[PDB]
């Protein structure tokens, strides 16, 4: 939809995957629910929102397993005792729909995907390494 | 550009791996402690046999209203690992590796003996594409 000479002036929002196509979980859900959504959907991490649909963090299976790998056994009972808010990653920089695409491009170096929000922290979608690679590979060819 | 995969791959001795014959609980533990979502499975000859991944393991123990963690140390990685994986050579052009990491977090590099040499990752490609543009 965009030619090569338009790519570098686009915004993050024009290439993000929209929120209604991304499974998410809630800060108050337990880890078993998060693990089921991660396993069923097959994502490396999943957005964590509050009830107002606002973005709080990211949770992945490695975070969940780290909290239940116990001394002598896997303590699976803790999946029903710990909430995603206690385990999620919160130290991700925030990315906005109107931010220039290069800001997204730099952020996905260290982060597999970044959740995108608007100016009220409402979750709008995700910006991924694959999105960047898929679009860049199209334009390096041309 | 004119660069090769080998010039930017992460060398094999820097990459976490497990062995054929190891059980899924050990694989899951290595994946968890290292933060990887998939890691190579090697044999005693350092040859690449496949990739074992966190979602692969979880899906194999998705049981009746519960996750069957007790099965993990009784199932070996070779029963669950992905063997239909792309592979690169050290002299492959970087644009060839670029194309292969669109749909793969990383791609393993190996020589003609299938000896594992390293991995070519999305992160390294993006880090270099940052400077090219």
């Amino acid at each position: 939809s965009l030619q090569s000479d338009q790519l570098l002036e686009a915004t993050v929002g024009q290439f993000m995957i929209e929120a209604d196509k991304v499974a998410h979980v809630q800060v108050g859900n337990n880890l078993e629910h998060a693990l089921l959504v991660l396993t069923k959907t097959g994502y490396t991490a999943i957005p964590v929102l509050d009830p107002s649909y606002r973005l709080h963090g990211l949770i992945g299976t490695n975070m969940i397993m780290n909290s239940i790998f116990g001394l002598e056994r896997i303590e699976f009972e803790k999946l029903d005792q710990i909430t995603v808010e206690e385990v999620m990653l919160t130290d991700i920089p925030r990315l906005h729909i109107n931010d220039p695409i290069m800001k997204g491009f730099g952020m996905v170096i260290n982060n597999g995907f970044v959740c995108v929000e608007n100016d009220e922290q409402v979750f709008e979608g995700i910006f991924t390494r694959r999105v960047v690679l898929k679009e860049l590979n199209k334009h390096i060819r041309s």
